[PDB]
């Protein structure tokens, strides 16, 4: 498991922008602006428009409330009328450079709207939101728009049942036929697509959790499932018609057998893209539906290797559907040979088969009995890369950043139910959490989470029922010493000796070769040795002394000194106000001299010693 | 999730009689005399007899090690000379009032002999304990004497690769089949008889985890099991020759669907027979095999439950589904004439049959194929009694007692893998963890726990791998008020007036009927609450005072009033040394007083206060 974060900023601490409006709630709905100086804020009957630079400076804002006559024939329906009756927005994307378009619950009346930037007020088409948006604020939903088409996974109805993963557009309108063999209960967390390159079509990805049908235990499991259809399906002509002909899904495995864990609920999926690397990976946050005592985990996956499972992999095969009842295996016969649940590409191409309409019915009815794939996607390593106990982590975006000397670090900022955010990174050997800090005082869980893109200063911006905070992906002026800097081993920060600061790269001026940072924590490589603080005391005989001394790191242990040697700190001679500050009961003569408070912190390979505080004590009379 | 447990008694603050004795080790074996207030301890290479009253007084010992010759024919076997090729007891069982039968691993060639208690040693009938003892000292078993006839528990080979459940007797020794619809890699936990009426045979019950064959998961599950055969049994003439034609199990469930806590691991097994009880009731300690950092269970089943799931319920069946792949499912087809896995009573006596010998070859056919019951055996209140967090508990013995107002509770005694052991009861809808105890210092794991049949003064016995210690059922003489006695909420306890004394309900010669107990825990009637713990103090000016204060309730939230309103500990002037004491810096005058020290607790709807202490001090100006 994953050591506690190293030190621990309180929301006091730090700088972080906040923003709210009064009296408006759940902030869950995070977008930026295409020239990204701008932060769309999609929250409860409203929309809001923020500097990006500074959430706190609020540009636009515009309301969408239900009416109270609206709340009304809501609340007949047996809701709550102060909780439930409103207008959760729920989607909110980009529809052109003067648009966005808008869903929301509209108290169990699911409407979508366009929001013209310009004006920025809505265009009042209030369109039919069912299949795009949930009507219960409690439902789970997901949605990506993908060349202006919206795709998205919710439930149909009022009840939250009727799942649904539909692509709503003028041309071709496809949903998910409502079997359980396609959609079996399921929780959906994210969507998005993979296109890039190339004649091959893009596919849209769609990540959820739902009732295994291939399982069974004490009570029904549940699994995370991997699921894509492609852009370019038609659906078929007399089969599977105006559904897709391309859906297929898989297992997502996030679990360490020899510790018998077993991560099966998916929480949160993040798609990590680098200019520099040609395949995107998948990073996946888990927490397990037995026993869970607070644990999480996360997982990262090769695309090649979910990509491979749907293209080569076995389906599995539902044999016996009835009171003998449903058992589903692996499917050991001939498979179709336009490959059901393929995009249409070079071979299908030459071979006629232009688009999903005129796909032979033998592929057509293959896949539409057999969505679900054999072959499990495992992750990176075939282990978790990060396995954390005491902690509900709810959301995760990653940032890949160069150290000073180049190595590139995918830095994993994972948020809590309590409203913490933890940043690590994956050190070889182990998982380092740099630090941890309270975005939300009032320990409001993380709902969403999302990292800036303007080019300069990096944030990530955290949305919760009561606000949103923006902070940055460091706190690097907060080390007051190299040593420090240095041994926070955060690839964000070096010391710039000329500066006498910690800074952070990648945005700073300092001395480009003249920085220092050592991700190995060995800050023999610092110029000075700090000898920490200063001060001579004065007590009255007999009096008590109290001699100040801490650090910010959690995983040091600091311990007093004096003449030469290691302080017994016990009783009824010491004292030890806050762990950290030594108390001196009968003050005599003897206890006149240098006290030392010092700290020792195991790194790398090897541990590094510190002076915290030097005392010097003079006992008077 | 029950609470810590609200007293801490340390190893030597309570007295405890342990037994041990040198260069002896592995006491995982103890049984009570039968008459003789003796306690037969059963360790590696050694039996011994002692004082059940003062275990730590030896009465007698007889050794049984393996010559350095087989020693190293063993070490031979590729086993490690020094410590697996020794002769653990596995087997102490009363044969007769002058007999013991025992059987050890004998350096991997299990053996099993009488001994004469007369003369307490060994007659040399070196029998063959294969099949009735283990191998390897590290292989789980277990085991019951039935009517002379040892039924057992185990493996049958030095790999421990073929289970087995027997009953070897001279006239119709019986095994289990040795194929995995019957025992898949078991790992056994308790064996005993269920003795029936009037005519009804006695069945003889089987505990233990294994692989499920019904389960589907990511990985391989384990499910614990309740199974039993008829002490009847003769086995089949033409088929089930020489195996049980009884043999039959289901799982036993222990969980929490509403959190998803499911512990599937059998750990230990009690029966709660008590005179008052006209069916007995099985209690039953769980871990999970899923996610386990440190999660504990105890379950009580009624043993009716059982008994409707074997004589009603439907069997499981295996299907080859597809080629080599065998799912189970449940059968609901015809049932054979009489039933399959029943023992010889009234309705196969009245079709003529009365031995198993008789039975009809079509019921011996389906027994031997169906051994795995459809339903599940479930807990009294389809939930755990207790459910516990941070604590690996191994094994559990119930005492059913009767409080001072009539109500009757049935005390958990629970040890820990760490050498403790827990006092638990079930108290308003909650669980009331009275106290824990430290009885092995070494903070060995308790293997083997036993409860002393009722006889005045009642004891618990631990056996670890370093040696047996013996406790008190409570501790009630160390509770010094009546307000501790009473706050304790112990069934055990009760304030004496008359002496002034926190006495054991039952030991103790004060008049019951003046007898103060509270198990809602309001100590409002105690006598002279007045506490006890009051002190002076002459302390000097501008000195530095610590106040001590101390209370054994973990659960406890102490603080301190001073004249007549509640202090606040609060720099620059005060400061508490660690929760507790509270120091008063630089002795001023208007510090003069008097100080009181309270402890609130919740002890049911209504929260209360105890002084814990008071404090009467001067500062000498």
């Amino acid at each position: 498991f994953a050591p506690i974060p190293r030190i621990t900023w309180e929301h006091r601490e730090v700088h972080l922008v906040q923003f709210h409006e009064p009296d408006i709630y759940n902030y869950s709905a995070l977008l930026l602006s295409e020239d990204k100086d701008t932060l769309y804020i999609g929250a409860r009957e409203a929309v809001f428009a923020v500097n990006a630079l500074n959430i706190s400076e609020k540009q636009h804002e515009v309301y969408w409330k239900v009416s109270e006559d609206k709340k009304a024939k809501c609340a007949e329906k047996g809701k709550s009328k102060q909780t439930e009756c409103l207008n959760y927005i729920r989607v909110l994307q980009p529809l052109s450079a003067t648009s966005l378009y808008v869903c929301g619950t509209n108290a169990f009346q699911p409407a979508c709207d366009h929001l013209n930037l310009t004006s920025f007020k809505f265009l009042g088409k209030n369109e039919d939101g069912k299949g795009r948006c949930p009507f219960d604020p409690a439902h789970s939903y997901t949605s990506v728009m993908v060349d202006g088409e919206l795709y998205s996974g919710t439930s149909y109805n009022f009840l939250g049942s009727e799942p649904i993963i539909s692509r709503n557009s003028s041309h071709s309108p496809l949903r998910t036929e409502y079997a359980i063999p396609w959609l079996n209960e399921p929780s959906f967390v994210f969507a998005d697509v993979i296109r890039k390159s190339p004649g091959e079509d893009d596919r849209v990805y769609f990540f959820f959790t739902e009732v295994s049908v291939e399982y069974e235990f004490v009570f029904r499991v549940l699994i995370p499932r991997i699921a894509r259809v492609c852009k370019g399906d038609q659906g078929g002509l007399r089969t599977l018609q105006k559904k897709w002909t391309s859906f297929l899904k898989a297992r997502l495995i996030c679990s360490r057998p020899d510790s018998g864990l077993v991560f099966n609920v998916l929480r949160d999926v993040f798609v990590l893209r680098s200019p520099g690397l040609k395949v995107p990976v998948f990073y996946a946050l888990f927490t397990p539906q037995l026993n869970n005592v607070g644990l999480s985990a996360v997982c990262a996956y090769n695309l090649s290797t979910a990509e491979e499972v749907f293209s080569h992999g076995k389906y599995m095969q539902s044999t016996t559907v009835e009171q003998s009842h449903t058992k589903w295996v692996r499917y050991n016969g001939p498979v179709p040979k336009p490959r059901p649940g393929a995009c249409i590409d070079s071979e299908a191409r030459a071979a006629n088969y232009t688009s999903s309409l005129n796909l032979p019915d033998k592929t057509l009815q293959f896949v539409k009995d057999h969505p679900l794939m054999d072959d499990s996607v495992t992750p990176i390593d075939n282990r978790p890369r990060l396995i954390k106990k005491d902690v509900n982590y709810t959301q995760i975006v990653v940032d890949r950043t160069q150290a000073l000397d180049g190595t590139v670090y995918d830095v994993m900022f994972v948020s809590t139910d309590r409203g913490a955010l933890h940043k690590a990174i994956s050190l070889e050997h182990a998982v380092h959490i740099i630090e941890e800090t309270q975005l939300f005082q009032d320990f409001e869980p993380v709902q969403t989470l999302l990292l800036s893109s303007k080019k300069g200063n990096r944030f990530v911006y955290a949305g919760s029922n009561s606000g949103v905070v923006q902070a940055p992906l460091a706190f690097c002026g907060k080390h007051g010493t190299c040593e420090d800097c240095v041994l926070a081993r955060d690839p964000y920060c070096a010391w710039s000796p000329p500066t006498a600061t910690c800074v952070a790269l990648h945005q700073t001026e300092s001395p480009s070769r003249g920085l220092i940072q050592e991700m190995s924590g060995d800050a023999s490589v610092c110029p000075d040795k700090s000898k920490g603080s200063y001060r001579q005391h004065f007590f009255k005989h007999g009096g008590t002394a109290e001699l100040k001394c801490s650090q910010k790191s959690n995983l040091a242990r600091v311990f007093w000194k004096f003449q030469n040697g290691v302080l017994k700190a016990e009783s009824p001679k010491y004292g030890l106000m806050g762990r950290k500050n030594l108390l001196i009961f009968n003050l005599s003569e003897g206890d006149s001299g240098v006290y030392q408070c010092l700290s020792e912190e195991r790194v790398k390979n090897k541990t590094v010693f510190q002076v915290v505080a030097k005392h010097v004590l003079e006992v008077k009379v």
